[PDB]
């Protein structure tokens, strides 16, 4: 008894809404977790309140970061689609998406629309999906790496063994993390350690590998934002940012890190999030050489936003340049 070590991932659930053949519904889940974007995940233990406020709360790593009442009416839950049918209108916590509790006739008519709608107990199922996407990288470590490396030796022993003498564990551990936490999928494991390997002996920082890594994957990044091949509602950055960027850059030298102005930074923020309210969705553009830089600067809000650069970007990849950035 006890023993160190929080518990991974455990839920908290309301009786009356309880074991409605729960269990499946969550395999169901993170079966497809797996396969959408390649990490693994831990099983989700379930826990009953003795309560009579019909909440629930997923606890990660024994540490709350959602918690939801459900009204009694509530039912025929649909997730931040068109407002074409309005039931009821919710916004979850720290900007997870925004939720809509729909009547039944309303269900109908918005499944007439090609959308999709749950009730029942795939609700539950379709709201923790929901909660994990935003917290990937957690479930990333050095000890997860090793997991995946170990499965690996079945069929790809001579590669792993060869990508061991390159790099140490706590590397390949860092790329994982970079990579994942940008939801791009880290499912062709044999592409990466290639690539991995490829460049290795010529470049030791892995912000840099990360970033090689992130070039070679343009068929599994695109495929994913841009389906059916439709034309990419782009945006731009300004060459006086991108200069601006580009000298901060470089001064510092070992640590490779920006000086920063805030007298830049503010409104920098400001002119883009100002400049994404025109419904510019995403797909945002910028150099080469800036692009790391750029989204560190963005991570702190703005969660979800794409920052491709031209590389990604196929020489006859339709385009259309909705926007351009005048602030330097």
């Amino acid at each position: 008894s006890m023993v160190p070590g929080a518990c991974p991932l455990i839920l908290r659930l309301s009786p009356t809404l309880h074991s409605a053949d729960l269990i499946r519904d969550i395999d169901a889940m993170r079966w497809f977790l797996f396969e959408d974007t390649g990490v693994p995940l831990p099983e989700v233990n379930i826990e009953v309140l003795p309560e009579p406020t019909e909440k629930l709360t997923v606890l990660l790593y024994q540490e709350p970061v959602f918690s939801l009442s459900i009204p009694a009416q509530a039912d025929y839950l649909l997730i931040g689609a068109d407002a074409s049918v309005v039931g009821d209108s919710q916004t979850l916590p720290n900007g997870m998406g925004q939720i809509c509790w729909l009547t039944k006739d309303m269900a109908h008519k918005a499944q007439g629309f090609g959308l999709d709608v749950f009730a029942g107990s795939q609700r539950i199922s379709a709201l923790l999906k929901c909660v994990l996407l935003r917290h990937m990288g957690e479930f990333i470590g050095v000890q997860e790496t090793r997991y995946l490396m170990n499965a690996m030796e079945k069929n790809y022993s001579e590669l792993v063994k060869e990508l061991q003498r390159q790099l140490p564990i706590n590397k390949i551990a860092e790329t994982l993390q970079r990579l994942v936490s940008e939801r791009v999928s880290i499912r062709d494991l044999r592409l990466i350690f290639g690539t991995l390997i490829d460049w290795a002996p010529r470049e030791k920082d892995v912000l840099m590998l990360t970033e090689y890594v992130r070039i070679a994957l343009r068929r599994h990044i695109l495929r994913r934002l841009n389906p059916e091949g439709k034309p990419l509602p782009i945006l731009r950055i300004g060459e006086g940012i991108e200069n601006l960027v580009r000298e901060s850059i470089r001064q510092t030298a070992m640590g490779t890190y920006t000086a920063l102005s805030s007298r830049h930074k503010t409104q920098i923020l400001q002119l883009i999030e100002q400049a994404l309210k025109q419904s510019a969705k995403l797909f945002i553009v910028t150099s080469v050489d800036t692009r790391r830089f750029l989204r560190k600067i963005t991570e702190a809000t703005l969660f979800d936003v794409p920052i491709l650069s031209w590389q990604e970007l196929g020489e006859e990849s339709l385009i259309q340049v909705v926007e351009s950035i005048d602030l330097s």
